[PDB]
């Protein structure tokens, strides 16, 4: 188990040694407005992704950061969000774990 795909689809996505501890955690429980839950793993680095949109400010959960929507590349899933605009690191990927498949190489 060293690899992270796409749960719907199986698109290659990130690996655990691009694992971040953002604030000392790599994870970070958060809700959104509409009162949604999200478990976000941070990662330094992803691929396969499709970033939607221009970035946002507006209730980034990591200080300084602005954000834009991350689907999967290939089947479209919600898989998270590519944050940029701060400071050590200038930018990175909170992505919900639940929508990962874990596996090997
Ligand atoms: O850091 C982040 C990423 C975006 C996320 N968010 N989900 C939303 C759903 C509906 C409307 C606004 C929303 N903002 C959030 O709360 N914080
Ligand atoms: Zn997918």
């Amino acid at each position: 188990a060293s690899i992270f795909r796409c749960r719907q689809c199986g698109q290659t996505i990130s690996r655990r040694d691009w694992l971040l501890p953002m604030g000392g955690d790599h994870e970070h429980v958060v809700f959104n407005p509409a009162g949604m839950i999200f478990r976000v793993w941070c990662f330094s680095l992803a691929q396969g992704l499709r970033l939607i949109g221009a970035p946002s400010g507006e209730f980034s959960w990591f200080k300084g950061y602005d954000w834009t929507i991350a689907l999967c590349g290939q089947c479209g899933s919600h898989l998270g969000w590519h944050y940029e605009g701060g400071s050590q690191p200038q930018t990175f990927f909170g992505l919900i774990k639940d929508r990962l498949a874990e596996g090997p190489a």
